[PDB]
């Protein structure tokens, strides 16, 4: 996250860190005791399931905490429509090896229904431990960063992405995607934020509106972050989780 601030411990208790071979690669959002939602693109086919971990209840990734818990994965379920980068369906259900116990620092975020609308301009928050500037990693001890971002329609977003575009480097915001951020840049999600929450306030609660997906250069003007809409997958998530792990 570039241009944000450090959250306070426990503020975003659904935020998880996903690591591959012990290195943070992506965020995720806890959605039940044994399920995490992240980005499909965080889980390429060449990676081995056994090398992933999920760290929950963390604030400073580098700091010891008796509140943080680390898990392996039993299942990685990318949405079947995700074919390649920029594809629709950049979303994955992750089943933890075992169920965790909710705590003050580990709590799920509510999923929106399929027809949840989050209107343009809504001030949502994206969080993560990804880069704080182009190719600049968050400094140890890696306190979770947060950034308030207003929602930007895919239509506006597409037109912004066209400004000074390289015709070879296309960027198309699809119907399952939304943007959020600022036309002048300097404030966005960045590399290593992928997979994490865009959390939006609705009726006193917080919903997982978006999953950090892609953009252009960290904090580039005319390039607000692109997110997969969780609402687009609410039916699929409910179906998958209900069949695989009925309550
Ligand atoms: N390197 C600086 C420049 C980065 C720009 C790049 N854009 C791009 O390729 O457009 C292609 C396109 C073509 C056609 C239609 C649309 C899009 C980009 O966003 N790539 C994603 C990962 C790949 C990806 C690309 C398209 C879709 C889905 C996934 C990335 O970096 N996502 C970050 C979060 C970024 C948050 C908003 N800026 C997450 O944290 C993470 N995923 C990563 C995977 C590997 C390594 C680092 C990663 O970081």
């Amino acid at each position: 996250i570039t241009g944000g601030s450090s959250a306070v411990a426990g503020q975003w208790p659904w935020q998880v860190s996903i690591t591959y071979e012990g290195v943070h690669v992506c965020g995720g959002s806890l959605v039940s005791e044994q399920w995490v939602l992240s980005a499909a693109h965080c889980f390429p086919s060449e990676h081995h399931k056994e090398a992933y971990e999920v760290k929950l209840g963390a604030h400073q990734l580098d700091s010891y905490s008796e509140d943080a818990k680390v898990s392996t994965l039993k299942d990685i379920i990318p949405h079947p429509s995700y074919l390649q980068e920029g594809s629709q369906g950049d979303i994955a259900l992750l089943q933890l090896s075992r169920p965790i116990t909710f705590s003050r620092y580990i709590r799920p975020i509510s999923l929106p229904a399929a027809q949840a609308s989050f209107p343009n301009g809504l001030h949502c928050t994206v969080t993560g431990w990804g880069h704080v500037a182009p190719s600049v990693s968050l400094l140890t001890p890696k306190p979770l960063q947060q950034l308030e971002v207003p929602l930007i329609s895919r239509e506006t977003c597409n037109s912004l992405y066209n400004i000074d575009a390289k015709p070879e480097e296309p960027h198309f915001v699809q119907e399952d995607m939304v943007c959020a951020g600022y036309v002048e840049g300097g404030k966005d999600a960045c590399q290593g934020d992928s997979g994490g929450p865009l959390s939006c306030p609705v009726e006193g609660l917080w919903y997982l509106t978006g999953i950090v997906s892609w953009g252009d250069a960290c904090g580039a003007r005319n390039r607000p972050g692109v997110y997969t809409l969780a609402s687009s997958y609410a039916s699929w998530i409910q179906s998958k989780v209900t069949e695989l792990q009925p309550r």
